[PDB]
């Protein structure tokens, strides 16, 4: 158990209304968050890559194992997972991210900030019930506070 | 050095001509093989997911560091990387693949097959020379030989 673990839990008692109105199943994740950008988009994977070329491989290990598990339990009309794999993934990504030093997460959100179109927020907070995507997203607030301790 | 280094050597002789033909910077690589099929695409990534998580950690980490060498060496009109870079993700991707049990390789590649329209592959082959594609394919199955011994 660990700081992280029980910061995903709190996460989760705000986020999972959000979680479960997302269409998870919309075809529309495929596509670019906006103008289709090779180049720039490139640059936003290569800093992905050098974040997971440096993340904890153990970690790592366990975030994969924590979305098999996830997959496993999806039920209901929208494709989500349950409450309890919802937190597990979180818990095992926010270890992901305190794996690896703050400029490396930062220069992964500013490379897709880059190619994301200023729409695409709104247009996804759209589809679910915008005071559940905000309590979520105050969720999130909290949780990065403690994997910041831990990183 | 190992065997998987010196068979992705003769892979790249074989293959490297019809990776300069790819035009890397089209956008079709990001729509789905055929019919977006989210429930069984979903099943496709379960299998990768889980031999993501049975990979040896050490050559993960090496084959996404391949990568991120990679794509500082991309040049040309086509995107695509130098010969020495394409040999060493080869080897790595190669190591990767070895270090998992074959069912789960098989398993990843028989529910990719499922979710491909049977016109994807030509269509591929179309856009670059046919006798070079040919050879490429030719030299990844010498390569699989080496990669299976190592398995
Ligand atoms: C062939 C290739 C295959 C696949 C293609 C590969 C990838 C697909 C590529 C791209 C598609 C992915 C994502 C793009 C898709 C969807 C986008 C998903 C992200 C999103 O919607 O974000 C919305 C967010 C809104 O802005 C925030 O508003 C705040 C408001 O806060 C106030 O009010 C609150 C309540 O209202 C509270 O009360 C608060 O107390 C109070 O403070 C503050 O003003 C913040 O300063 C401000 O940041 O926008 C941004 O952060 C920047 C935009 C995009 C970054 C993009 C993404 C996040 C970055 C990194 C995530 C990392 C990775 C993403 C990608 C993958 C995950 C691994
Ligand atoms: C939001 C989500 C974000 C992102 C979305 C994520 C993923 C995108 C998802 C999907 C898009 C990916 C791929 C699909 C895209 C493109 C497809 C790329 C693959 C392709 O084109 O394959 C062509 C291949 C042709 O068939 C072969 O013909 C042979 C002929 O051999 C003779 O003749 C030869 C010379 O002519 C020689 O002389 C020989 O000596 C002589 O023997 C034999 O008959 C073989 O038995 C027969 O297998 O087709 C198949 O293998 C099955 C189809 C698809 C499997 C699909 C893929 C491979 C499987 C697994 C790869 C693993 C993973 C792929 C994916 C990613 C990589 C990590
Ligand atoms: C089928 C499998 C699958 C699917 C569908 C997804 C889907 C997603 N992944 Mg995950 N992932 C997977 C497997 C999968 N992953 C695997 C196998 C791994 C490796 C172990 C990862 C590792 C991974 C990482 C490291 C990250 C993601 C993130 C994401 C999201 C990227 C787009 C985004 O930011 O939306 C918006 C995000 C969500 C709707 C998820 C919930 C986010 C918080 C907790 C609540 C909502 C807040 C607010 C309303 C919206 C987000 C604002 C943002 C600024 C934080 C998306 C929801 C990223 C992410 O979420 O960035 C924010 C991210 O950082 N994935
Ligand atoms: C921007 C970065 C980037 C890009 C653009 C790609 C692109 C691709 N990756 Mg890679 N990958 C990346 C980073 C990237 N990857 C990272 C960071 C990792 C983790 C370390 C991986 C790990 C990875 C694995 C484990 C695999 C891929 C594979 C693939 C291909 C999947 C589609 C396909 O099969 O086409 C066709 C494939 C090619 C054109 C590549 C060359 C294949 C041989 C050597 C020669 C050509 C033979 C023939 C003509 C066509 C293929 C037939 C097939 C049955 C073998 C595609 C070329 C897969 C692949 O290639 O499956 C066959 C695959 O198994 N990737
Ligand atoms: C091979 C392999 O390993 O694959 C695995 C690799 C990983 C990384 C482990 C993995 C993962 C995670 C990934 C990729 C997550 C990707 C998330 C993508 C989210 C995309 C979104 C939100 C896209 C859009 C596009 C939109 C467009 C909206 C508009 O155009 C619309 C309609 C109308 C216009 O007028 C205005 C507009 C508003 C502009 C939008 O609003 O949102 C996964 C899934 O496991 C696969
Ligand atoms: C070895 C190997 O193969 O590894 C593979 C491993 C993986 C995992 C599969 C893989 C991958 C994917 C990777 C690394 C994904 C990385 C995701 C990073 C996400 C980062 C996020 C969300 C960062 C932020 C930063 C934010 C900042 C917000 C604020 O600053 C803002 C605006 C305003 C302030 O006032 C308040 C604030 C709140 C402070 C935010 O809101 O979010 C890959 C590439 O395939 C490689
Ligand atoms: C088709 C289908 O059914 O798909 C199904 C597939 C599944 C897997 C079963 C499924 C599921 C679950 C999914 C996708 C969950 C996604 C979760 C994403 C979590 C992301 C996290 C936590 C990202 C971050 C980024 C952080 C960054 C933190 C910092 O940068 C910040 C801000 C500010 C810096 O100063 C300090 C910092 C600390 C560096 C952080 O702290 O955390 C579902 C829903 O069922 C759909
Ligand atoms: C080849 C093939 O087929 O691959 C298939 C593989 C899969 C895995 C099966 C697959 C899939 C599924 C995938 C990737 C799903 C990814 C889902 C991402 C969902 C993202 C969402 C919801 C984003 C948001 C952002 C929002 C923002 C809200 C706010 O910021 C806003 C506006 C304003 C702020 O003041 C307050 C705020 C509230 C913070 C929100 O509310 O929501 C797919 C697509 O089928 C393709
Ligand atoms: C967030 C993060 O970590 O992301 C990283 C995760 C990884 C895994 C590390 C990673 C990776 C590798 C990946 C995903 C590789 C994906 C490869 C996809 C290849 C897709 C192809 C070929 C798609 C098509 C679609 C086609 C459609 C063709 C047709 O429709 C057409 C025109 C006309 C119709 O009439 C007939 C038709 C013929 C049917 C086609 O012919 O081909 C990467 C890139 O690094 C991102
Ligand atoms: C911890 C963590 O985060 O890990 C992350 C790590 C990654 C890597 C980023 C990640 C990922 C992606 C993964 C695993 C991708 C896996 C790719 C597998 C590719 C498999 C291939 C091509 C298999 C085959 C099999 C073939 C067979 C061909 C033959 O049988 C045929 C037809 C006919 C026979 O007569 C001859 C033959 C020739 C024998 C073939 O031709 O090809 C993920 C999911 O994101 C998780
Ligand atoms: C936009 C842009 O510019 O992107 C740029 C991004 C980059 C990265 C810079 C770039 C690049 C390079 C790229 C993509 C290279 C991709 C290489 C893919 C290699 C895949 C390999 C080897 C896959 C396999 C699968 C195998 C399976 C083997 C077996 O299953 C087989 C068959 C039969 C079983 O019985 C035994 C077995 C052994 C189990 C294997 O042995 O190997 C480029 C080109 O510049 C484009
Ligand atoms: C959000 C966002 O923007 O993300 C961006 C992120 C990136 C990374 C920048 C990005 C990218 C690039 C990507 C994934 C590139 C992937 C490229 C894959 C190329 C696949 C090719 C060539 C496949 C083939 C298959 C062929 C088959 C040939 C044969 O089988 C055939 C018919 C018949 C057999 O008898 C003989 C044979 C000869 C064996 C062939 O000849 O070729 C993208 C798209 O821009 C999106
Ligand atoms: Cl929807
Ligand atoms: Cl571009
Ligand atoms: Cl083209
Ligand atoms: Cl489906
Ligand atoms: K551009
Ligand atoms: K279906």
């Amino acid at each position: 158990a660990d700081e992280i673990g029980d910061a995903a839990k709190k996460l989760g008692d705000a986020s999972y209304a959000f979680a479960k109105e997302v269409d998870w199943n919309n075809g529309i994740f495929l596509q670019a968050p906006g103008k289709l950008q090779p180049l720039e988009a490139l640059k936003a994977i290569d800093k992905m890559i050098v974040m997971g070329a440096a993340a904890d491989p153990k970690l790592l290990k366990a975030a994969a194992e924590a979305h098999h598990k996830a997959i496993g339990s999806v039920s209901g009309p929208n494709g989500v997972t349950s409450r309890a794999d919802w937190d597990s993934v979180n818990a095992a990504l926010g270890r992901v991210i305190a794996s690896v030093p703050e400029n490396m997460v930062m220069d992964v959100y500013d490379s897709v900030s880059k190619i994301t179109d200023p729409k695409v927020p709104a247009y996804m907070k759209s589809l679910v019930n915008g005071a559940d995507a905000e309590k979520a997203y105050e969720g999130f607030l909290a949780f990065k506070d403690v994997v910041k301790k831990s990183q």
